[PDB]
């Protein structure tokens, strides 16, 4: 079956700029700011669309040891990100793959809105927990934060 989570987070950086960052350079850039999150990211196949699978690796003491996530649209006008979680981690016998969905939305303040959508395909009928849902949401927001501290301290970057 499946659980549908949904929420949202605010950003001081402009949409454009923080989806070219955090979405599209995320290979690059969640490795260098957030060590401590993200060990490594590794291409596994494909170009950067629909398809493109990568191996994210976590660091030591984490609870998974990685992921493979594959790329499933990417919408460079509307600034949306659709991903799936589909092998390592909490992939296995109960849970099939998580289908992730990100939007990012221009705000008058000059910053933005991510509106970020999570969806557990579980085998039959088992159950997803709060607690794996909140890990994920935390690992995001380090992300998110970490990115945007980068962005903040390197005007150059990603303009
Ligand atoms: C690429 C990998 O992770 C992301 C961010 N998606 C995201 N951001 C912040 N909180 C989240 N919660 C689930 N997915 C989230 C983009």
């Amino acid at each position: 079956g499946v659980f549908n989570y949904e929420t949202e987070t605010t950003s001081v950086i402009p949409a454009a700029r923080l989806f070219k960052a955090f979405i599209l350079d995320g290979d690059n850039l969640f490795p260098k700011v957030a060590p401590q999150a993200i060990s490594s990211v590794e291409n596994i196949e494909g170009n950067g669309g629909p398809g493109t699978i990568k191996k994210i690796s976590f660091p030591e003491g984490f609870p998974f040891k990685y992921v493979k996530d594959r790329v499933d649209e990417v919408d460079h006008t509307n600034f949306k990100y659709n991903y799936s979680v589909i092998e390592g981690g909490p992939i296995g016998d109960t849970l099939e793959k998580i289908s992730n969905e990100i939007k990012i939305v221009a705000t008058p303040d000059g910053g933005s809105i991510l509106k970020i959508s999570n969806k557990y395909h579980t085998k039959g009928d088992h159950e997803v927990k709060a607690e794996q849902v909140k890990a994920s949401k935390e690992m995001g927001e380090t992300l998110l934060r970490a990115v945007e501290s980068y962005l903040l301290a390197h005007s150059d970057a990603y303009n």
